[PDB]
């Protein structure tokens, strides 16, 4: 024994270091078992979506007893092999005075114990506001004055090469600064949605909602996250409120995401997520 058990599709083991105040989490991401991940294709290459690093961080967070991610930045995409697996590792660092720990997410081609590790994401685990109220999701759906948004169109930025698991927006509307949306996964991927804290395809769908609103040149590309917390795990379809921040969206897009189930109760919140426009 001597290993802490983590209940997650992509993480299986955790050790507390005796050398340092820290933890090392380990796992495997097999393309054969999560085939849906292959639907996330970016310019010809299957890329692990950024929301998957959010889920990995959220899982490490609960494992070391610090729920929520304070900050998360993706500095390198993780390309996945069709028909294969990747080894993952989360390094968690010391506790600071704020009551938070830094962390990093690494990957290594599976079976290659010789191969070097690759850093993909860094951030801070810690105490964040866990949205206990989603006032907007209760009551009339969509909210009063909601103007429907065309999700059904094909935008190169979103639908090129992509398989059905990442076409997860049923409906969307905009009211002032807010985008509201119905998010749902396809019937096949919905199966294991209970197995994730928040299904990465489900959380990506909230980003598709905002991208199809702000493309209705350059593509806003998400790379960073703040104050992300999970209230209810295993959600398969939810209502979303995406509120864009006013601060001259043009060089860099920033928005808030909150998520609620069909019954109006809170599921998750991301205080802000950052995207930067680029070709």
């Amino acid at each position: 024994g001597g290993l802490l058990a983590v209940k997650h599709p992509w993480l299986s083991a955790a050790v507390r270091l005796a050398d340092r105040d820290g933890y090392v989490l380990s796992g495997r991401l097999s393309t054969v078992e999560h085939a849906w991940v292959l639907d996330h294709v970016v310019l010809g290459t299957v890329i692990l979506p950024g929301t998957a690093f959010v889920e990995l961080a959220l899982a490490a967070a609960d494992a070391v007893g610090l729920p929520s991610v304070s900050e998360l930045t993706i500095e390198a995409p993780l390309a996945l092999p069709a028909r294969g697996a990747v080894t993952l590792q989360v390094t968690v660092e010391a506790l600071d005075a704020t009551g938070r720990r830094g962390f990093a997410v690494h990957s290594r081609p599976d079976g290659a114990h010789d191969a070097p590790w690759t850093a993909h994401a860094r951030g801070v685990l810690g105490a964040a506001p866990a949205a206990a109220t989603t006032a907007w999701a209760a009551g009339a759906w969509p909210p009063a004055g909601a103007e429907p948004v065309d999700v059904t169109r094909w935008v190169e930025a979103l639908d090129a090469w992509v398989g059905p698991a990442f076409r997860g927006v049923t409906a969307a509307w905009r009211v002032g600064r807010s985008i509201y949306a119905d998010l749902a996964l396809p019937e096949g991927v919905s199966e294991r949605a209970q197995d994730f804290g928040l299904h990465p395809a489900l959380l990506d769908a909230a980003l598709q909602a905002l991208l199809r609103a702000e493309l209705g040149e350059g593509i806003p590309m998400p790379f960073a996250w703040s104050d992300v917390a999970l209230e209810a795990r295993g959600a398969a379809a939810l209502r979303a409120r995406v509120e864009v921040e006013d601060a001259s969206d043009g060089d860099q897009l920033a928005a808030s995401i909150e998520l609620a189930d069909a019954q109006g109760q809170p599921v998750a919140r991301a205080g802000t997520f950052r995207a930067r426009w680029a070709t």
